[PDB]
């Protein structure tokens, strides 16, 4: 059973809690509570890899800076969760991945974008401006909801997959 760390990064208003407790209870709460910092671990068998997958809900809020670089240092995945009710974090993202560059030293790292909230009415994100963005770095794009679970492991296995093909 290998140790796979994989810290989850997004803005407010996303609702980060609804994909965590989606996979680790199957339950959607609809509910925002201010999460500073939640650990949570699921054991999944990521195409037969029966593995242990530690996770981290961290703050939203700009207000944690030094201890940013804390766990960005010990995270192996980055999950990028936003959603694509606001065109304003799609922009926040680069901000996060320019900053994440400084705390992995390297170009080469497995990561991959994810919108939330796909499943609302209030969509004013295409996929294209996202599929059009995300060719450039060339990293695969997935859309899943948490709340009518579509994909959600799908999602988590093709991380697994870019952080082994990383290692190995
Ligand atoms: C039970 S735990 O070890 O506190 C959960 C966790 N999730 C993580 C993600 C990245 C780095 C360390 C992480 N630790």
């Amino acid at each position: 059973m290998t140790e796979y760390k994989l810290v989850v990064v997004g803005a407010v208003g996303v609702g980060k809690s609804a994909l965590t407790i989606q996979l680790i209870q199957n339950h959607f709460v609809d509910e925002y509570d201010p999460t500073i910092e939640d650990s949570y671990r699921k054991q999944v068998v990521i195409d037969g890899e029966t593995c242990l997958l530690d996770i981290l809900d961290t703050a939203g809020q700009e207000e944690y800076s030094a201890m940013r670089d804390q766990y960005m240092r010990t995270g192996e995945g980055f999950l990028c969760v936003f959603a694509i009710n606001n065109t304003k974090s799609f922009e926040d993202i680069h901000h996060y991945r320019e900053q994440i560059k400084r705390v992995k030293d390297s170009e080469d790292v497995p990561m991959v974008l994810v919108g939330n909230k796909s499943d609302l009415p209030s969509r004013t994100v295409d996929t294209k401006q996202a599929q059009d963005l995300a060719r450039s770095y060339g990293i695969p794009f997935i859309e899943t909801s948490a709340k009518t679970r579509q994909g959600v492991d799908d999602a988590f296995y093709t991380l697994v997959r870019e952080i082994r093909k990383h290692k190995e």
